[PDB]
Formats: structure tokens, C-alpha cells, sequence
């Protein structure tokens, strides 16, 4: 559950904005939470594109481990799916991206017909290096424009959700063009833009 | 200059022994020195792990204020850049560990990145509590095992040190487990070894 | 009243010895004609001016403290000199920690916990000597532009804040005294100071 | 395993530049094709001493591009950022067999180890890569090298290969340096003056 695709099903709360781009390479730096409190859903900060097939990448948080773990769905394919061509033992399983931290996330829609995340980060261990992630076989051909969300998601009740915590995307750019994002939906959110960047705060 | 990496630049005298173990949390209770001379260096009392990145973690005597100040080194960081996140009014600056107390040191080699000492004990004026002091982005990964020293380390002439005083490590664990010390170095110092304790005096 | 200078200045209305506020530098400054501080100090016998001053020639803000009539030039840096002072300071929008020690062993101290531009992040331990300051009214917090020529020729617009204000190991809620071309805001144990001509 | 400093568990050539400084540049003619089939081909040079260094490339048979490679001390390609022209020479694209690329490496550029590669990648644009490793903190080098090797974590017996490579004006601090032939490893080492041709057949 999850619309992402500006239909109905955010089966959640959080914020979104679109980066109007049809472009095929984006990369943006985020601010993730200094801390976060998530209280009856998971908490995702993502970008992604829309309009054709539709793909959802970024972070999930863990309370397990207090990390913001690497998260990819692209189209009918998810985190079962993804493998980890480089860095996996240092951010993923127990691992992830440290709270506080500074993270570039550059996604390539369509590179060789494999879709491609990859984070530049440190870990809770305090590890500074490389994750490269990949679907294989997603062939995205055209896309409409990109995305920039902070959530809680879940598939208890959105009404028992609560939550705060806030994440910025900044430089984003596609194709090397800097893109300023416009704000589309604010649910128990506050989204401010400017420029080529946009700082999401999620409180409920 | 220093050489509790077991080569040389030991630009003193002093007793070493090291404390077998990978274990990442280090306990110890010390009973400081009742009484110290020394003339011609700086005597320190210190633990700290050796081996991927070199630590010593302890004290250091100020004569100018009669105390066993905090002292912590880890890699290339040093006093400059510990902080104090708790009690720092009551054991730094000009404040200490009052000679003759017995302090608990529990050091963590990495808590998120950070390495973290944690002091229990009672200053110069009597007041008994807490010293949290931490050198972030330590990110200290594989250490080979973890020491116990009492040292005279000078500037100039290790010839011209003298000095007399004696301190133990006692109730050792690591992870929680009762580790014995094992003699490593004996330098104008004698070292001996009751299970997890250890007993130091630095006489020259 | 000699403010030669705009600025927002609050009192911390407590007698004590020692002095602790985190700071919160300008993310962003303009200066046009005259020097911008950041600072605390104590008053009432003895005066002392203890924080910051932004240098235009290395986009810093250099450690400053002057008390009674000793200056800059007798600030003694026991620690971390190397690393901000002379052409090196707390970086723009950099949160540093402040202690200030009004009376230790008769000297001044103040010690700044941040981080340069450069990045690295420690200490700064400084020091007058020989201030042997006595009996004082009360603490500071202000953010001036400073001249030394014309005070109408002056352009500026600098935020900052100084929040879990400490004295004496206990604390103060600050209150506004002076406006001058600023906008102060006192939230609990701490003021916020909007320098804008 | 490499022993760019027993474990060269590869075959290939070496050279030395017998310098201490801080900065060198050269011009590597990458080889126009290449046959390697139990191993991965590598070219670069590096520093020695306390704190060794690989840097330089490393040859893909899955994309036919010589990709950027850099390794320094303990922290190797996963801790390699990419400062500059990141989207043109790393990922599947790489510098195109046949071209000359510009190698510029700094031991230590306010405590980092950085490569400037200028070079032109397979679909034709020619630019700049700045790569780096943050934190090295190299301090005094012994000397320099020049490779052209086959590595591998199998059997080095059953390595087959044919490539030929030239490390050009090869400079350290701006002073013009001769290499010297260290090892001849299944390798034809050959030195005109600041010039080394590596060509290695087995």
C-alpha cells in the first residue's frame, strides 16, 4: 500500500513533492533525522519517479537498530529483490545509514535495463564509504517526473499513527540540471521549497 | 611520543600488561596512588586498546592541582578534542580524581562511532559522581587486545626521571567477562598480576 | 551608555562565577561598514566583553575577550590555538559551547567547544591573567555592529542565538534591555538577537 | 592480495621512480585491446613506504572500459569518492581502450590522497575525473611505481594474457623522472628516460 503515484493509497502520513523532470539520472544529498519518533508505522524518506512505471528509493528507518537502512521498490519488484553490488556488509542487514547524517543518493532509472541506487554515507559503526544497489531487469522506459517524500506508512490505522522527525533533500539534480521541487501534498507535514531543495518535518 | 603499541617511543619508564581480549566494553575499578613523587615528567595511569588503531584512556598527574586528571588519546585525536557530555564541572579543568580514591573506568571502543569513557569517583572537594567524556568519529574497528599502564613519559630525558608511585586495576572485565593481565614491559616499575587485577609501581 | 555601535543586548540577572551557553553563529552575514560580536561578558566592576568577532579578510568568527582594560592582546591560548586562532575560527553556523570563568586563580577563562572551517571540531582554552575580578551584577548577551567611524553608514543583517544559558551550574532566563536595529526574543534559558539595519 | 611493495599472486611488470615527492603526473596509453581471462588486469602507479598505494586503473571485461582504481593503505574503492565528473567514468563507463589519459596524483592534499584522471571515455567525452580518498594522511613516501598487471585470487598458473601499456612524461614535483625495472613477471619492461612501456604476455 502505498500512492506514491499521486492516486489515493498513501496509506499513511508524511509529505511529497514532484521534481519535474522526465530525466534518467538523479542525485540529491539528504539530511537524515537527528532523531526520530515513529509510533505505529514505518518511517521512509524517498525519492523515486512516477508517471509510467513507478519506483520508490531511498531510506526505511529501523527503531530495531536506530538506522535509516537502503530501501528500493521499482515497479512489482522490492526490498526481496534488490541486491547489493558493493558495500553490503557495511550498511545493510543489522547495518544502515547513521542517524544525523549526510547521505547522496544517486538513482539511475535505466542502466543497461537495471535500475541503480547508490549511497554515499556512514554507517551506525561510524564506516564512511559506498553501497551500490540494484533491481535487475526493471527496462523503466518513459517516466513523467520524480519525487521527493517523507512518510510514516503502515497498514495498521493511519489514525493511531504518530510521529516527528525532519529530513531535507538538497543539490538535487537530474541530468546534471538543478531542479527546484513543488510542493503537492502536505498530510501532518510541513514541506518548504527552495531552490533545488526541500526540508520535510513529519509530526503527528 | 608515546609506545603502548609494544616498538618503541616509550619516552619513559613504567609497567605494562596486556588484557587478551577483542571485547568492544572494558571495566575496571583503579585505585588511584595516595602518594606520588615525581620530578622530571608527566606520570599517567591509563588503559586503552592497541592494534588497528592505538588507545590510552585513563589519567594524568597535575601537580600544579594535585589531582589524577581525565586524560584520553585515540589515533591521531587527542585531549584537544574529548568532550565532557556529563560532570565536566566537577572533573575537569582545574578538578580531578583525588589521589587515593579508587575510580571505575568503563571504556567503550565503539558506541556509534564514538569512543566513550565513563568515570564514577570523587574529586579534590569530596563530591563522588560521574564523568562521560567521548572523542567522536573514533570509528575504531578490529582492536588486538587492551592494556593497563603506569607511566613517567617526558619531554626530554627519560635519564633524568625520577619518581615513586604505585596504583592497581582491579575487578577487570571486558564484555563482561573477568580478564587476567599478562606482564608485557617492567621499566624502573614493577608489575604483578592477582586474576583480573593488576598492581603498578613506578619507582626510579 | 556608549554602545558605539547597533545591537540587542539582554541581561543574565545572577551573581555567579561561571557561565555556560551553547551558541548558534550566523548561518548567513552581511556587514557594510562597521565590525560584527557575538558575546558575553559580566558586568557591574570590572566590565567584560567574552564571545566572538566576525572577521570579514577569513569569513570566521575569531575568538574576542577583553576584560576591564586588558585586551585581545594579553588573551592567552592555552589550548587549541593551532586550530582557531590567527587565520583559522568557528565556522558560520556552527553551534559552539561557552564557559566562561569570571574569577580562576584570579584569571579569566573562556573555553569554546566548535568547530572551524575546516572542519575540525575541538577546543579553544582562553585566558587573561591577573584579572582578579570581584564582586559583579550580572551577565550579558548581546550582538552588536561595532564602528569606529559613522554608525548611520551602517548595513548589516546577522542572526544568532544562545540557548541552555548556565550560570553557577544552574541557569537564567535572560531579559531584554536594548534595541538597537535589532529584534531580541527571550524563550526560557535563551534569546534570540536579530541584528537588522 | 597484491604486493605492489610474496603476495604479487598475479603476473605483470614493475617499475620504480625513485622520488620522494608529493605530487606526479604521467600519460598512460591505455592498450587498444586486450586478452585476459583468469585474472583482472590492472595499470597504475602508486607510492611506497609507510603507507602504500594503488592508483591508477583497472581493465573491465564486462563493459571494455579501463575504469578508475584507487586504493590507499587499508581503505580501497568502496571508500573512493568521486568529487568531479563522477557521471562520465565510473559505474559502467570507464576511459576507452586505445586513449591517453593524464594521471595526476597528490599523496596528500590537505590529508587526502587524490587522482586527476583527463581522458575521453567510450561513448566519446573528454574530460576531467577527480577522485579521492579522504583521511589517508600519507606522510613520508619512499618512492613511486609503475604497473601493468594480472591479479588473481585463483591459480596465477592458469592467468593467460596480451596487453601493452606506456606510462609517458612522467614527472614528480615537476622534476622529469627515469623509472627503473624492478620485476619482469611474464612482462617486457622497457625505460626511455621518464618513459616506461609494460607489455605483458602469458
Amino acid at each position: 500500500k502505498t500512492a506514491e503515484a499521486a492516486s489515493q493509497l498513501t496509506d499513511g502520513i508524511g509529505g511529497r513533492a514532484y521534481l519535474n523532470s522526465t530525466g534518467a539520472i538523479f542525485v540529491t544529498k539528504i539530511q537524515l533525522p537527528s532523531s526520530i519518533q515513529v509510533s505505529n508505522g514505518t518511517a521512509y524518506i524517498y525519492s523515486g519517479f512516477s508517471g509510467g512505471t513507478e519506483s520508490d528509493i531511498g531510506f526505511q528507518y529501523s527503531d530495531k537498530y536506530n538506522v535509516w537502512k537502503p530501501y528500493m521498490k521499482v515497479g512489482s519488484k522490492g526490498q526481496d529483490q534488490v541486491q547489493y553490488l558493493e558495500g553490503g556488509s557495511q550498511f545493510t542487514n543489522t547495518k544502515g545509514f547513521r542517524p544525523g547524517s549526510t547521505v547522496q543518493l544517486t538513482i539511475y532509472k535505466n542502466l543497461n535495463g537495471n535500475t541503480r541506487a547508490t549511497y554515499w554515507g556512514t554507517n551506525n559503526a561510524g564506516y564512511n564509504g559506498r553501497l551500490i544497489s540494484e533491481i535487475s531487469k526493471t527496462n523503466v522506459g518513459s517516466i513523467s517526473k520524480w519525487k521527493a517524500l517523507a512518510t510514516v506508512a503502515t497498514t495498521g490505522s493511519r489514525q493511531s499513527i504518530k510521529s516527528n522527525f525532519s529530513t531535507s533533500f538538497t543539490n538535487i539534480t537530474i541530468d546534471n540540471k538543478a531542479i527546484t521541487p513543488v510542493i503537492d501534498t502536505q498530510d501532518f507535514a510541513k514541506v518548504t521549497v527552495s531552490g533545488n531543495s526541500v526540508s520535510l518535518s513529519v509530526v503527528k
